C-alpha cells in the first residue's frame, strides 16, 4: 500500500521531496515513505546491496549516475519508458550519463560540478589563477577533500590524465590514464599541497576542511550544493568560485555529476513509480531545489531562467562545464573509487607519486569479482 522512496539527498532538498511526494500521494491515495540514506554506512552502493536480497525501495531519488552502471547490469533498474524522457530537454552529456548499454535507466533531476567555495570576508574577490591562488591560500588557508579521487581528479584531469579513455563517446576500460606522465605531475602536486605549500597535513580530509571553513577558519574549499544548507546556517557570507587554473596553466578539470532518480526493477508499481519520479523531477520540483539548496537544474529550461542565470553557484558552473568530465557509469568505475585509498600513501610521502600512480592503475585493473 506504500510506496517507499530512498533518498541520498538531505537537508532542505529531502524537505522538499517530501512536500512533492505528500502532495503526490494527496491525489493518488497511493501511501508514499521518503527515507534518508545520505548517512547510510554502505553508501551509494547500499541499493545494490538491498536490491540484491529483494529488499530495495520502489523509487531511488538523488543518485550519481556513476553508481547505475553496477545496478543496470544486475538487472535492478527498470528501463525507462518511451516518451518519459526528452533528450532535447537537456544537455548531451546530461542524458549520456543516464544511458548504460545505450539504454535510458535513470531519469536527470541536477547536475553538479565541485568549486571552490570561498569566504568573502577573508576573499573578497576570489582567484583564477594559480598564482592568485597561491596568494589566497597562504593568507587565509585552503583545505578540501584531498584524498578523494573525485575531487582531486581535477588537478588530474588538469595535467592531461583520465579515468577511461573516451573514444566516439564509448569509454574503454582497459585504457586508463591515470599513471600517464601527466597524472604523475598531478600526484606530485597533490603531495606538493602538503609538503612545500603546507596548506594541508595529511590527516586533512573533507570533513575536516568543511568544519574549518564553517568556522570561519579557512577562506576557500572544494565543494558543492550538499554544503549550502550547512554554510548558510554558520552565516557565511560564502561566494563559489570555478577551480583555478593550474601551475601549468591549464584549467581544471572537475567531474560532471549528474543525480539521477530511478525506478526498482523489483518494484510491484512501476507506473506509479514512474509518476511519482515524474514529480520528484518535473521543472517545478528542480525549481524548488535549486531555491532551497542552490542545485543546478538538470533541465535547460530552468537553467534558463532568471533564478538560475542569476546565481554564484550556476556561474560557476558555466565557467567550468566545458572543462568538467563526466564521471564514468561503468561498472569498473566502482574499482576505481575502491583503490583510491592509495593517493592518500601518495599525499602522505610513503609512496612516490610514480610507484603510486603505477599501482594504482594496477590495482584497478584487477578489477572487482562478480
Ligand atoms: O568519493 C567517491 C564517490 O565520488 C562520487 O560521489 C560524490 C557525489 O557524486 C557528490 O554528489 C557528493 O555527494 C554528496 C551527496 O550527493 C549529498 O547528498 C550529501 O550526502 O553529501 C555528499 C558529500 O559527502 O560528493 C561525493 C564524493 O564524496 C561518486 O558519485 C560516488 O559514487 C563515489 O563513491
Amino acid at each position: 500500500q506504500t510506496i517507499t522512496v530512498w533518498s541520498w539527498q538531505t537537508g532542505p532538498e529531502l524537505q522538499d521531496v517530501k512536500q512533492i511526494a505528500a502532495q503526490w500521494a494527496k491525489a493518488h491515495g497511493d501511501k508514499v515513505i521518503v527515507v534518508d540514506q545520505s548517512s547510510n554506512p554502505k553508501g551509494f552502493q547500499f541499493y545494490a546491496t538491498a536490491a540484491r536480497t529483494g529488499k530495495g525501495p520502489d523509487v531511488v531519488f538523488g543518485m550519481p549516475h556513476d553508481n547505475n552502471g553496477v545496478f543496470a547490469e544486475e538487472g535492478l533498474m527498470a528501463p525507462v519508458p518511451s516518451g518519459v524522457l526528452n533528450t532535447g530537454l537537456y544537455a548531451p552529456n546530461t542524458i549520456d550519463a543516464i544511458k548504460v548499454n545505450g539504454t535510458m535507466y535513470s531519469v536527470p533531476v541536477s547536475v553538479q560540478v565541485a568549486a571552490i567555495y570561498y569566504n568573502k570576508k577573508l576573499v573578497p574577490q576570489p582567484p583564477q589563477t594559480w598564482a592568485e591562488f597561491v596568494k589566497d591560500a597562504n593568507a587565509h588557508g585552503f583545505m578540501y577533500d584531498q584524498a578523494n579521487l573525485y575531487f582531486d581528479y581535477a588537478i588530474i584531469g588538469g595535467y592531461g590524465g583520465y579515468v577511461f579513455k573516451d573514444n566516439n563517446g564509448t569509454l574503454d576500460p582497459n585504457n586508463i590514464g591515470l599513471d600517464t606522465p601527466g597524472a604523475v605531475q598531478a600526484y606530485t602536486l597533490m603531495r606538493d599541497m602538503v609538503s612545500k605549500y603546507h596548506w594541508m597535513t595529511p590527516s586533512t580530509n573533507g570533513s575536516i576542511a568543511k568544519a574549518e571553513f564553517l568556522a570561519g577558519k579557512i577562506g576557500m574549499y572544494v565543494s558543492g550544493p550538499w554544503d549550502t544548507a550547512d554554510i548558510e546556517k554558520a552565516k557565511i557570507d560564502f561566494g563559489v568560485t570555478p577551480w583555478p587554473t593550474l601551475p601549468n596553466g591549464k584549467h581544471a578539470t572537475p567531474f560532471l555529476g549528474v543525480i539521477t532518480a530511478f525506478v526498482n526493477k523489483e518494484s510491484k508499481t512501476q507506473a506509479a513509480d514512474w509518476s511519482l519520479v515524474q514529480a520528484l523531477t518535473s521543472a517545478q520540483a528542480q525549481q524548488m531545489y535549486f531555491r532551497d539548496s542552490q542545485q543546478i537544474p538538470a533541465l535547460l529550461s530552468v537553467q534558463r531562467s532568471s533564478a538560475v542565470q542569476s546565481s554564484p553557484t550556476f556561474k560557476a558552473f558555466v565557467e567550468q562545464l566545458r572543462y568538467a568530465v563526466p564521471m564514468p557509469n561503468i561498472p569498473q568505475m566502482q574499482a576505481v573509487w575502491q583503490a583510491m585509498s592509495i593517493l592518500q600513501n601518495i599525499i602522505a610521502g610513503k609512496v612516490s607519486p610514480e610507484q603510486g600512480a603505477k599501482d594504482f592503475v594496477q590495482n584497478i585493473q584487477k578489477g572487482i569479482m562478480a
